[PDB]
């Protein structure tokens, strides 16, 4: 692939704190139109054009709960921005127009000549990754045909009826413990409703509350392993990362109390 990035992957590579690259920071004010601010991750020294993703947290949570991501993320090879809602209170509906409204100040910056992102960020290769509402979000943001990966942490919304219109791949993280948004009664369904069209995957992490897919705690070897290949393969087109997604007896991870899946990926 043209979008390649980093050495041949192993799991070794992916339990790693980081990837190849190192990675800075830079503050977005609240006081941006749009959403509520937030950090943006990019590696450092690094040439050409990247995928970029938004990473957003749930209910009455801030940019701390879902950090992890940032630099995680970053490291491999994406521009990663986390980011605040305008306030805590709001719900999918909100967020998911904030996700857009933070994918569109990613894609200005591309083009500011003071910024730190200038000219690093493929404004065709775009992604996302939320926690609960922001999940939800996540998955009306996948419905729109803009972003090409999606990735909800433990899931929370009213309806499938975005999930049923998911134009990305997405992959799923549950926690088989949650009783804020129980798996039956979101990240099941909102699984279980995507169209056959799509790559898709359902990862449950094994004893996780609600907070499992966040990063930063015990469950980083599952987190990584899934959730930087989605990005590898559906962003950069990187075929490398197939190994981890397709071929592997996924339920038998001792991390891992369910797996859906449609693979193999074509
Ligand atoms: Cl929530
Ligand atoms: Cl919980
Ligand atoms: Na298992």
């Amino acid at each position: 692939s043209a979008y390649q990035r980093g050495p041949d992957p192993s799991v070794s590579f992916l339990e790693a704190d980081r990837g190849q690259y190192s990675v800075r920071s830079s503050r977005v004010s609240s006081l941006v139109s749009g959403f509520g601010g937030g950090t943006i991750y990019y590696p450092t020294g690094t040439t050409g054009t990247m995928g970029a993703v938004v990473v957003i947290p749930g209910f009455v949570s801030a940019e701390s709960s879902i950090d992890w991501w940032g630099p995680k993320l970053a490291s491999y090879g994406f521009v990663v921005m986390t980011i605040d809602t305008n306030t805590g209170f709001d719900q999918p509906p909100s967020r998911a127009r904030q996700i857009n409204n933070a994918l569109d100040y990613l894609v200005s910056q591309n083009s500011r000549s003071s910024s730190p992102v200038r000219g690093m960020i493929d404004t065709n290769r775009l992604g996302v990754i939320g926690w609960s509402m922001g999940g939800g979000g996540t998955l009306r943001v996948a419905s729109e045909g803009r972003i090409k990966a999606a990735i909800p942490l433990a899931p929370w919304d009213t309806t499938s009826y975005y999930a049923s219109r998911s134009q990305a791949p997405t992959l799923i993280f549950a926690c088989e413990s949650d009783v804020i948004a129980p798996v039956l009664q979101h990240a099941s369904p909102f699984y279980n409703s995507l169209p056959s069209s799509i790559d898709k995957a359902f990862v449950e992490i094994n004893g996780g509350s609600h907070s499992c897919g966040n990063g930063g705690s015990i469950y980083n070897d599952v987190l990584s392993r899934f959730g930087v290949s989605w990005m590898k393969l559906h962003l950069d087109e990187d075929s490398r990362y197939k190994q981890f997604l397709c071929g592997p007896n996924h339920t038998s991870d001792s991390q891992i109390s369910d797996y859906r899946g449609n693979c193999p990926y074509l």
